[PDB]
């Protein structure tokens, strides 16, 4: 006897596509790699509990192919695969609210991942992406499964995988509206003179060499091409957050003068990331653990400041 069920395919989770299978051929068989809640079911064949659910495949024809990249924004093959393996596993993990906050308990060196998911509660920013957009209102109200899926998949990082804070805000920044974000700097060398630039969209927000914003505003010393040392600073800012980077260093916190941080302790190969929080006092939310305390010094690595506009007075 020939046996069938119905059953929903799909890529983005909103648009359903109807089909008939055979219960005597697996999924694979008939649909290609198949996915349900992100498990792997592609050598599996249809049970009785299946009918009427939907099943995530890959884009194999053009009608898939079109709600994939309008949902996601890629076109990488194996995009859909790397965000059903990491679901897999990301819908296990807690997401415990902490001090208001989405956080994750940690697990599987997801530590980067809770950091960046909870300076993103902390600053303005649209996702263009739908898949993004969706994933990011969930995570917010606590079920953050899908968008730290995402995130993987978007930064193609898999589970278990050490990331990397700055790197992986810049992978979110990418696919986020900034385009109203503009810097302008100013690099002055004693023998070459002045020379300005303006940066736009994800450059504008995002800079490594040096933690404070004050010393930005005031100056920096970098290298020339004659060999001198010039000094760069900041003319003009518009966004509504800057983010200020630098290799792990000792570095003080302090309360009211800066939005949230990234503490990072360890080496290259393997380490641990905290963040840092300035409200009525200084929270450090680590994974799923809280602490407090008036003043803070620690390794950091990353911070992040509210702006608006600025200009300097540097003449
Ligand atoms: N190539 C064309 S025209 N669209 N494909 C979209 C697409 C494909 C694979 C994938 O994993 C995610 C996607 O958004
Ligand atoms: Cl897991
Ligand atoms: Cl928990
Ligand atoms: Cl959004
Ligand atoms: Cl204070
Ligand atoms: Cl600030
Ligand atoms: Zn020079």
């Amino acid at each position: 006897e020939v046996r069938t069920i119905k059953v929903f395919t799909t890529v983005d989770n909103i648009n359903l596509h109807t089909q008939v299978v055979d219960m005597s051929m697996t999924y694979g068989q008939q649909f290609g790699p198949t996915y349900l809640d992100g498990a792997d079911v592609t050598k599996i064949k249809p049970h009785n509990s299946h009918e009427g659910k939907t099943f995530y495949v890959l884009p194999n024809d053009d009608t898939l192919r079109v709600e994939a990249f309008e949902y996601y924004h890629t076109t990488d093959p194996s995009f859909l695969g790397r965000y059903m393996s990491a679901l897999n596993h990301t819908k296990k993990w807690k997401y415990p609210q902490v001090n208001g906050l989405t956080s994750i308990k940690w697990a599987d060196n997801n530590c980067y991942l809770a950091t960046a998911l909870l300076t993103l509660q902390q600053i303005e920013l649209k996702f263009n992406p739908p898949a993004l957009q969706d994933a990011y209102y969930r995570a917010r109200a606590g079920e953050a499964a899908n968008f730290c899926a995402l995130i993987l998949a978007y930064c193609n990082k898999t589970v278990g995988e050490l990331g990397d804070v700055r790197e992986t805000m810049s992978y979110l920044f990418q696919h986020a509206n900034l385009d109203s974000c503009k810097r302008v700097l100013n690099v002055v060398c004693k023998t070459c003179g002045q020379q300005q630039t303006t940066l736009k969209g994800v450059e504008a927000v995002m800079y490594m060499g040096t933690l404070s914003y004050e010393q930005f505003k005031k100056g920096v010393q970098i290298p020339c091409t004659c060999g001198k040392q010039a000094t760069k600073y900041l003319v003009q800012q518009e966004s509504p957050f800057v983010m200020m980077s630098a290799p792990p260093a000792q570095y003080e916190l302090k309360h009211g003068t800066f939005t949230c941080a990234s503490e990072y302790t360890g080496n290259y190969q393997c380490g641990h990331y905290k963040h840092i929080t300035s409200k009525e006092t200084l929270y450090c939310i680590d994974g799923a653990l809280l602490t407090k305390s008036s003043e803070y010094k620690g390794p950091i690595t990353d911070v992040f400041y509210k702006e608006n506009s600025y200009t300097t007075t540097i003449k």
